[PDB]
């Protein structure tokens, strides 16, 4: 059976460059939460997961030094993890189709019932993780700026038509947001 220490090894066979402590906690940290949601008979993969991974490791890896190796850190992540970087690449990126949109028109595709991918994938279903708030934070970025300004309103208005558990969702994203700048702390 895969391990999270097989997971770690793999990690650290494909980015043998030096990590700063600081950085090391937080991909390992990483590295163990992905683990164990993909052990979960209950998880599956979708574009959401892939979009709340991309965001939460760029904005923790925001200040890295050096820079210049966090692709290559971000593509041992996902091979250690038996993931495809390319593909969670893309994931994130295919929900910029939705940049500038209002609520009401999300809210709209969602009430027909069929939405588009990768919107469908807020119709979560099995197994939430924090991961997939960043992710919804992510997306909602894209939209009109009202959006995330109004984030309280926002996940009222979604609480109805999605079965991705808001309650949850403001909680993990109120520590997401209030824990933004730890890693430049002591």
């Amino acid at each position: 059976p895969r391990t999270v220490s097989d997971t770690k090894r793999a990690f650290y066979a494909a980015h043998t460059r030096p990590i700063h402590s600081i950085y090391r906690r937080f991909i390992e940290e990483l590295l163990v939460e992905i683990h164990l949601l993909r052990v979960n008979v209950d998880f599956r993969y979708s574009p959401l997961f892939a979009l709340g991974v991309v965001t939460a490791f760029d904005q923790f890896m925001e200040g890295y030094q050096p820079e210049g190796d966090r692709d290559r850190i971000f593509h041992a992540l996902c091979v250690a993890e038996e993931m495809n970087p390319q593909q969670l690449k893309e994931d994130a990126a295919s929900w910029q189709q939705y940049q500038g949109r209002p609520l009401s028109q999300i809210l709209d595709e969602l009430n027909s019932g069929q939405p588009s991918a990768p919107l469908n994938s807020l119709n979560h279903t099995g197994k939430y993780s924090r991961l997939h708030a960043v992710g919804l934070y992510a997306f909602l970025q894209e939209l009109a700026g009202e959006v995330t300004i109004h984030l309280n309103e926002t996940l009222d208005q979604l609480a109805p038509v999605i079965p991705l558990p808001i309650e949850k969702v403001k909680r993990d994203l109120e520590l997401y947001r209030s824990n933004l700048d730890k890693i430049n702390q002591a």
